[PDB]
């Protein structure tokens, strides 16, 4: 079965404002979620639906846009590299399970592409 997915909240954790997790929020993500290749990474793997039992046997840290973008929304990070690093986890996770030529493979690399085209003009903080 699907593990519960990862937590979009976390209570008492302090909040904060800042213009590199707006900027994460209404460039990086907002970009990367309206790509023609976005869809297989707006949501967790259901490995149940997709038939893929051997899913969450490989990959041991899942992560995906969708709870990235609730994340950001509820101000779970506190610094953007722990957004960075989910962003990261997401794409290394598709070339554990996935093979070379997989069309799964080509969306993650071009999705990288364009993540790290946005990560390259991150405002400093
Ligand atoms: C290859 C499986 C996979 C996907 C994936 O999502 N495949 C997919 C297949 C069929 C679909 F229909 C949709 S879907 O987006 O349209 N969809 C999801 C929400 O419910 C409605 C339908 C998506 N993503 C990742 C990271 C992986 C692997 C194994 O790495």
């Amino acid at each position: 079965m699907n593990p519960p997915p990862p937590e979009t909240s976390n209570p008492n954790k302090p909040k904060r404002q800042t213009n590199q997790l707006q900027y994460l929020l209404r460039v990086v993500l907002k970009t990367l979620w309206k790509h023609q290749f976005a869809w297989p990474f707006q949501q967790p793997v259901d490995a149940v639906k997709l038939n893929l039992p051997d899913y969450y046997k490989i990959i041991k840290t899942p992560m995906d846009m969708g709870t990235i973008k609730k994340r950001l929304e509820n101000n779970y990070y506190w610094n953007a590299q722990e957004c960075i690093q989910d962003f990261n986890t997401m794409f290394t996770n598709c070339y554990i399970y996935n093979k070379p030529g997989d069309d799964i493979v080509l969306m993650a690399e071009a999705l990288e592409k364009l993540f790290l085209q946005k990560i390259n003009e991150l405002p400093t903080e």
